[PDB]
């Protein structure tokens, strides 16, 4: 069963890098998604590497359209996730990766694999981690994807983060996101966990907030970030 499955470079011509264990071996195999970084048998090469340091680099001139289309893609890659019934536990932009082709794939799982910044509030409470608990750290993403990478809840210490939120509090809207993205981020933190949208729900609105973009809106990096 683990006979057909059969960090540093390598070649085989495909680039690659490489960093129970057959168990999941066979378990990380059988996620095939364009979204989701695949197990070539060693996961390929990723040319551009994480998607934070990706949109931090200042040399790099993403716009709302495109930065808005990386979260599509992370998007897509959770649906796919999600369908599965994997609960991926700590999706940050930190975990998420570009090709070539600056296809984003959904990373930092299985064998690659508290991220308390980008919790719900039930998992700082409980501990327990969800499908939803995912929907509400996707909607941190997005908000790291608009402010170009900045850390959230920057003068919050780690801890108390989860008092900071019960006072009525959430991540403010980022000087470049549109409206309809910064309330696309406020139900994937809605309070209830059952009420946060589906990622299928996420691919379909962030699809239709992506098509009215047409790249003349360049990003730039915040000087308090
Ligand atoms: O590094 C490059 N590209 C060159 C990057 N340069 C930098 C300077 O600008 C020019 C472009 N390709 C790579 N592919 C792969 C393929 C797999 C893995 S392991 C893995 N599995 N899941 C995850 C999830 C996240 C992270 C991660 C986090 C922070 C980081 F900082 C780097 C990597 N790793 N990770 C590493 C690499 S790194």
């Amino acid at each position: 069963a683990v006979q057909h499955v059969v960090v540093y470079h390598g070649t085989l011509k495909i680039h690659c890098a490489v960093k129970q264990f057959l168990t999941e071996g066979i378990i990380m195999k059988d996620f095939s998604h364009p979204n989701v970084l695949s197990l070539l048998g060693v996961l390929p090469y990723m040319k551009h590497g994480d998607l934070r340091n990706f949109i931090r680099n200042e040399t790099h001139n993403p716009t709302v359209k495109d930065l808005i289309g990386f979260g599509l893609q992370v998007a897509k890659g959770m649906k796919f996730v999600a369908s599965k019934k994997f609960v991926h536990r700590d999706l940050a932009a930190r975990n998420c990766m570009l090709d070539e082709k600056f296809t984003v794939k959904v990373a930092d799982f299985g064998l690659a694999r508290l991220p308390v910044k980008w919790m719900a509030l039930e998992s700082l409470q409980t501990q327990k981690f969800t499908t939803k608990s995912d929907v509400w750290s996707f909607g941190v993403l997005l908000w790291e994807l608009m402010t170009r990478g900045a850390p959230p809840y920057p003068d919050v210490n780690t801890f108390d983060i989860t008092v900071y939120l019960l006072q009525g509090r959430r991540l403010l809207q980022p000087e470049y996101c549109p409206d309809p993205l910064y309330e696309v981020m406020l139900k994937c933190w809605h309070p209830k966990a059952e009420m946060r949208p589906s990622f299928s729900e996420l691919v379909s609105r962030i699809s239709a907030i992506f098509s009215t973009f047409i790249g003349e809106h360049y990003v730039h990096v915040n000087a308090t970030y």
